[PDB]
């Protein structure tokens, strides 16, 4: 039976890693990993690729968006023929091409932005529970969005249900790749993830450029998947390490000179998604709260105290 | 009409990626380039859709094997439903439904391993023939083999033909993605790669490893794209640097801890590839040099002139 031998064959290989090289490598916690993609665009689209080499069953993407005319030379799961197509089951309809046995499930869902007046009170409210659903329902969310504004709302709910959370943001000619967490590190909103002062291509970081160099997308997906994995190993005393090796906070590469950086970043006491004033005023206030903070961004400064802060500095 | 419009979207694309942000970039030559890909694997089919990403148009792939169970996980154009047919059309026509009007060819065709006895010396002629003509024909030459003894071949040949040379080599959790050259570089043989002393997983590089960490072929098809598209690019006056960045000689990543090194090596005067003793050689005997190095690999080392070199230390 073909089938059951294309099963047989890549729980195989994964067997033969770890006796060959990795004896203590855990397949297992990898393979029952529930994984929930938000964004099926070109880094989803090479995420899931590499997700199910790693032996990954489960696999749920999320998009509102459709296949155009320009998506499928970069992103990896679409043809010229499904162009018009809803992108999320047709990825997962793309992965169960590659692996029949795979429980890959797409979900057609907007993520709202901060910064944005609501379309519809009523449907994005639905989604909004849509997403908080899928999210407790899964294991590790990857935020795979196209901008900073869309990855508020999944940010602060990952917090919520205590998600481990793995975010990869593109600019032109560099990537960041962080995970937020389980002394806390801090989330992708706690700090400038990049400077106002910084180089002009470094500030095109996730600000939906098009225009990203190929590559880009490639490298940040694979190395969020590689995180993923060493991450899910247990860690050795003493050690920030297990046995694929760093378990990073954060690593920015660059392509104009081949160079990558990991570094770390404390929890920030008025970040605008995971300072416990905000885990309370939603805990509090549910969607009421959310979609106050989604219109009026600056009331999610007054409930951080990030605007007592920069009220204290107007004061000298 | 579609086609027409999704041809229209991708060079378009590519245009706003100058002219939003890198006026100097040359797009125009890495169209125009004649990519050939030694090796239908992994590392041909991501290489393959970073460079149709980047507008190339003719790409040609060359693979003896055929489409195995395990395959598809890990080499991103073939499906469950491909499994035993030819992999270099299979590669070409998956291509081709990316993109339809990519001039996109697979040839089936053996390369010989250094240190082999051939296994019929006219079959093998022949196709020792028909490497040569693909090799002159193309303008670029990846060399995307599972072994460093599948490697040697294409290398002086692309040497004698004087193409630019793109190798990249997989271990574990290492990869080298490197050029030869068009003071010269020197080529992947001229130096060991890799140290007799080095790391146990370091010394799985190019040694066909079928159970490298998935990440490891991703992060290297897009550097060794990345790599070329900026060495496509002019060079400014007195640096080594393009619109596109650095080109360095060789770049090695390694993901247990997320880093990556650039380095350069001068051209080997005893080089099994590259030494002028082993062109002159060529050059002089043609198949029948290569036939004899192919099954009897000390007798290049005479040629080299390594040999001598290996017995005056002796003499100490
Ligand atoms: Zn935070
Ligand atoms: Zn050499």
């Amino acid at each position: 039976d073909p089938l059951k031998i294309a099963d047989q064959s890549v729980d195989l290989n994964l067997k033969l890693m770890k006796w060959r090289i990795l004896p203590d490598l855990n397949l297992d916690i990898i393979k029952n990993t529930k994984v929930l993609l938000l964004g099926a665009g070109t880094l989803g689209c090479y995420v899931s690729r590499a997700l199910i080499a790693w032996g990954v069953r489960k696999i749920t993407f999320v998009d509102n968006g459709t296949v155009s005319y320009s998506n499928p030379v970069r992103q990896a799961l679409y043809n010229f023929e499904d162009c018009g197509k809803p992108k999320a089951e047709l990825a997962a309809a793309s992965l169960k091409r590659i692996f029949p046995l795979m429980d890959a499930t797409g979900v057609k869902l907007s993520i709202p932005m901060i910064g944005h007046k609501l379309v519809n009170e009523e449907a994005q409210h639905k989604d909004f529970d849509r997403l908080r659903a899928l999210i407790k329902e899964h294991d590790i969310i990857f935020l795979l969005v196209d901008s900073r504004e869309s990855r508020w709302l999944p940010s602060l709910l990952s917090n919520i249900e205590n998600k481990t959370v793995i975010n990869a943001a593109l600019g032109f000619d560099s990537y960041l790749v962080m995970r937020h967490g389980n002394k806390q590190l801090g989330c992708y909103f706690c700090h400038d993830v990049v400077a106002p002062t910084d180089s002009l291509t470094d500030r095109t970081l996730d600000q939906m450029c098009t225009v990203t160099r190929p590559g880009v997308a490639m490298m940040a997906s694979s190395l969020a998947v590689e995180l993923m994995t060493s991450l899910l190993q247990t860690k050795y005393s003493g050690s920030e390490t297990t046995v694929l090796g760093d378990i990073p906070h954060q690593i920015r590469g660059f392509l104009h000179n081949f160079s990558i950086l990991k570094l770390e970043t404390p929890a920030y006491e008025h970040c605008p998604a995971c300072s416990p004033k905000v885990i309370e005023a939603f805990t509090d206030l549910g969607w009421e709260f959310v979609k106050k903070a989604l219109e009026h961004p600056l009331y999610l400064e007054e409930i951080s105290g990030l605007s007592v802060i920069k009220q204290e500095v107007e004061r000298l």
